């Protein structure tokens, strides 16, 4: 099992750790959410589907900077929503397939309170999302660490 993200930028067997920088909508009115949709961003396979099943969950989700200062969050996680910042660790998705099938995460970030200005600043950190890979076949237990960055500003006109 390994993951890569849309530019190509990988981890391998094992887990470890990569960077995403994701395209925002450059504007949040209040009361609408900020989509933050990481399914097109982040894609993992099963390396050997013959025998191994693969299970998949969100471990943790962590907001930071603008994200965790001024908006309330959800998460979906294949098709069902959870607080974020997370509390609890979601169901399993499973992965049986050596070609790359997207991880299906979106953050719904709501505002939260603003000025009028830039509510999340082009390149800051906004969040840290966790995946936790298992299987059935041994007791591997390897964590692919996605740190989201803004790649643009944000603003909530006021
Ligand atoms: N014949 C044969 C044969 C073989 F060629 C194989 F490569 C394996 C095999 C391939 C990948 C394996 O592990 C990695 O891929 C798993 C499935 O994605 C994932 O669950 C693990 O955590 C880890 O990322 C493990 Cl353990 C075993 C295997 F079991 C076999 F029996």
């Amino acid at each position: 099992f390994a993951c890569k993200t849309a530019n190509g930028t990988a981890i391998p067997i094992g887990g470890g750790s990569a960077n995403v920088y994701v395209n925002l909508a450059p504007v949040v009115n209040v009361g609408q959410n900020l989509v933050v949709d990481l399914s097109t961003q982040i894609f993992c396979h099963n390396d050997y589907p013959e025998t191994i099943t693969d299970y998949v969950t969100l471990q943790r989700g962590s907001a930071y900077g603008g994200v965790l200062s001024n908006f309330s969050g959800t998460v979906k996680y294949s098709g069902s929503s959870y607080p974020f910042p997370t509390t609890s660790e979601t169901p399993r998705v499973v992965y049986n397939s050596r070609t790359d099938k997207p991880w299906p995460v979106a953050l719904y970030l709501t505002p939260v309170s603003s000025a009028g200005g830039v509510a999340i600043k082009a390149g800051s950190l906004i969040a840290v999302l966790i995946l936790r890979q298992t299987n059935n076949y041994n007791s591997d237990d390897f964590q692919f660490v996605w740190n989201i960055y803004a790649n643009n500003d944000v603003v909530v006109p006021t």
